[PDB]
């Protein structure tokens, strides 16, 4: 209830949508941590990676595949980019709807937080 | 000439934590967190930029295996972070795809 990303996926909160298909939505993170910072989400509400079982694992892989296609469309792939899933508070997750971060447009450094 | 192919096939030793016909997971020798695992396909794919839709089964296997390794390591609730570096600007140095699993401390923002 009151999931921010479900609200975005339902058109109830403004966002810059860069990709949509029947299952997946991608949009800009409002607090970008790199010159381009995108989020790729399932439209289905799944709280954390720990809640992805075998029946949602193809969807999760397809989020990753869409992120790599989107990185090309957005001009990030030639220089390079980083993909991040955060899981729970110790992993940095704040919104409890799974999201893949796509960060690029500068050199990404090590460690990754 | 691929370091991770050699590890996958047993030609170079590693601290292996999981192996099946498709995947190998091992401890990073320069760990950036108390838990720092690398999960690789045995199949050689050079970079995430080369992924195709026929990789969905293997990529799902890698991601689910990461979830399961996080559980066995004690990180499911404490929290953890999964990272792919893609090409030089993403921090990739070895051109065989590898998923980083990091946890056992607070992971911070930005993620590098
Ligand atoms: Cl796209
Ligand atoms: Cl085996
Ligand atoms: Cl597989
Ligand atoms: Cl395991
Ligand atoms: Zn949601
Ligand atoms: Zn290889």
């Amino acid at each position: 209830m009151n999931c921010l990303f479900c609200k975005i996926a339902q058109g109830e909160i403004p966002a810059t949508v860069v990709f949509e298909d029947k299952n997946i939505l991608a949009f800009r993170d409002i607090r970008p941590q790199a010159p381009t910072h995108l989020l790729i989400i399932p439209k289905k509400h799944i709280a954390t990676i720990n809640d992805v079982n075998d029946d949602d694992s193809e969807l999760l892989a397809n989020i990753l595949i869409r992120a790599k296609k989107l990185a090309q469309a957005e001009g990030l792939s030639e220089m390079g980019y980083r993909l991040v899933f955060n899981v729970n508070s110790g992993g940095g997750q704040e919104v409890y709807h799974i999201h893949l971060h796509l960060l690029g447009g500068r050199q990404m450094t090590w460690p990754p937080g």
